Order: structure tokens, then sequence, then C-alpha cells
């Protein structure tokens, strides 16, 4: 089996992308945050706080007749932006991009953190990280993708997100016309539950390749790349009255300015992040200040290659036995 289905930046500046995902029988259709950086399969329901409920579309299990509660599960997470949601489990029939998976467990929110009230356009997130990090307990919970994985027709799902644009998420197969050149494969640690790897260097502009190993995650759920403070520093120096602000929380840069290219390594393949991916507008509406698309991994602990660097790229994430991940150009 195979499943393809558009994923669609959330407003103008791509801050995420949501993919349609048919929940139960009959289908209820929520659109959900496709995040390769967490393991848990979330939505707003007929279950959550309802002060806590602003427009997102929410499933009702008792609505599906092939909804099942997972009897004692419970669910909490907590993400790197500080936001977080919980709840109890059903399992259902979900789809996406015409692939079906009986029995996925459908995690239902009795609580979202404000950043998800907030967003109207989020109905909650699909993981497809290592099911090692799922967060149902007692009985951990496989993803999608984990649950997928043994009928697809090869075990990889891909991800082609666009700039200022729809993309696709396909399952199952790769469609080599959505790439330039070859894809370049690259070695995948799997120990931390992340799709982790290690890119071999960098550029900034039409500056000279720096050849350095810098291991972080391939994150569809981050808007931005956030890298080791030396990579962003020049980055930075190469945009004229850049600077970081410790109020604003990150670099910012004049509006005015012409963002430089950033490029990062694939083996010894090389991926181009153009300028214009890097702005992400004013701080504030009306500024002339505008925050920056690459930012300084320091206070994380870990690198995240997010949105910015992704949607520059065709991604394969390979799931085979031992996994890989894919780059090519497009
Ligand atoms: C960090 O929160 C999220 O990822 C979602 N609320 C999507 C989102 C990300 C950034 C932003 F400026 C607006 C929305
Ligand atoms: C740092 O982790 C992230 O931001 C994503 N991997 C998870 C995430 C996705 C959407 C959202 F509204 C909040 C968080």
């Amino acid at each position: 089996s195979t499943g393809s289905a558009t994923t669609t930046p959330i407003d103008s500046l791509d801050d995420a992308y949501i993919t349609p995902v048919q929940i139960g029988t009959p289908a209820q259709t929520l659109n959900l945050d496709f995040d390769t950086g967490s393991s848990d399969l979330w939505v707003f329901s007929s279950e959550t706080t309802a002060s806590e409920v602003d427009g997102q579309t929410i499933y009702t299990p008792s609505k599906s007749t092939t909804a099942k509660l997972l009897s004692g599960a419970t669910w909490s997470i907590s993400y790197g932006d500080g936001s977080s949601s919980s709840g109890d489990v059903y399992t259902d029939t979900v789809s996406v991009g015409g692939l079906t998976v009986t029995g996925q467990a459908v995690e239902s929110a009795k609580k979202v953190s404000s950043s998800f009230t907030e967003d109207s356009t989020i109905d909650g997130l699909l993981g497809l990280a290592f099911s090692t990090l799922n967060t149902v307990s007692p009985t951990q919970q496989k993803t999608f993708f984990d649950n997928a994985k043994a009928s697809l027709d090869s075990p990889v799902f891909t991800a082609d997100l666009g700039y200022h644009a729809p993309g696709t998420y396909n399952f199952g197969f790769i469609d080599t016309t959505a790439y330039t050149g070859s894809i370049t494969y690259t070695a995948v640690s799997t120990k931390q539950g992340f799709w982790e790897w290690t890119s071999t260097g960098y550029a900034v502009g039409s500056g000279t390749f720096k050849s350095t190993s810098i291991d972080g995650i391939a994150d569809t759920g981050t808007t931005l790349l956030y890298l080791p403070a030396t990579v962003v520093s020049a980055y930075w120096a190469q945009v004229s009255g850049a600077k970081s602000s410790s109020s604003v929380g990150g670099y910012v840069f004049p509006c005015s300015a012409t963002l430089p290219s950033f490029t990062f390594g694939v083996g010894s393949a090389r991926i181009v992040i153009p300028g214009d991916y890097i702005d992400f507008g004013p701080i504030s509406t009306g500024s002339s200040s505008c925050f920056g698309g690459i930012q300084s991994s320091a206070g994380i602990g870990i690198n995240i290659f997010g949105d910015v660097a992704l949607k520059a790229a065709f991604v394969v994430f390979n799931g085979a036995t031992t996994p890989t991940l894919g780059f090519a150009s497009k």
C-alpha cells in the first residue's frame, strides 16, 4: 500500500504545515501537524476542556462506530516551546492520503496549553519520530508510520514541504519526479528516539564550505533551523545590522536586508536554503525589525533541522531495520 497527502502552510510565514487526516467511521477529517520530532497522534476532541477550544475541529469518539476506549491509558506530552497537552486514548481507524491503519491509538486531549488553544488552524499532531518516544501509559503505543510500515510497498515516508506553498507527505514510495539529481542517504541514530543525523558542514552565501560535523534532528514540527552559536553568528555576520536580541529571543535583522543563502552538507552533497526562506517577517506588526529563520540551539541541547532546512529538500525518512535519512535538492 501507499498514501499521499498534501500538506499546507497554516499562514503566510510557513509557521507550520497541516495535513488532512481521516479518523473514525464515518470519517472525521482533522488537520494535523505532522511532527517527525515527536511520537504521539493527539487531537482536539469532544473531551477537551471547552474553554481551551477556540475554532479547532474536534474528534468525537462517540460518533465513530470503530472507536474503542483504550482502557486505563493516559498520555501527557511537553514540547520544546514549553507547550503541552494530555488526555486519554481511543483506538480507531486512521487514514492519511488513502493509506489506512486500523487500531491506531488516537490520543484525545482533555487539556491543551494556551499556544494550542490560540492556534485555530492546528487540530492536533501526528507524530512520526520513533515509537520509543510515545507517551501513552501504562502501555506505550505505536506511531501511524510504525503501524502502517509492514503494509507499505517500501518502509519509508517522504516530506516535501513547500516554501510559501503546499507540499506533500508520501508513505510507502519515493516519487522520483519530485526532486532533482540524486538522493544522498546518511546514517541515523535511533538511540534517543528521533531522526538524529550528522551534517557534514555548512556555507554562508557564496562563501567557502566549512567541513564540520553537526549532529541534529530532522524535525518537521519545528519552524526554524537551530544550529550551534558559532555557525549562527557566522551567518548573521553577513547581514548588515543583524544582531541577537535578548528581549526578542533571537537574531533579528533589518527588514530592508537581502539575506544570503545557507548551505548544509549531507555527506558530499549540499542542500542550499535560499535567503528568502530565512525571513520570518516583522517581530510585531509594522516593525522594521524582522525575525531570523536561523537561530542558536545553545539553549536547547540539540541542533534542529526544522522546516527552514527541510523545505529546501526532498527528504526520505527510511524506516528500514536500520533507518537512514535521504536528502535531495528539488
Ligand atoms: C510553536 O507553536 C506551533 O508550532 C504552532 N502554534 C504553530 C505556529 C508556530 C509558530 C507561530 F508563529 C505560529 C504558529
Ligand atoms: C520543539 O518541538 C516542536 O516544536 C515540535 N517538534 C512539536 C510541536 C508542534 C506543534 C506545536 F503546536 C507545538 C509543538
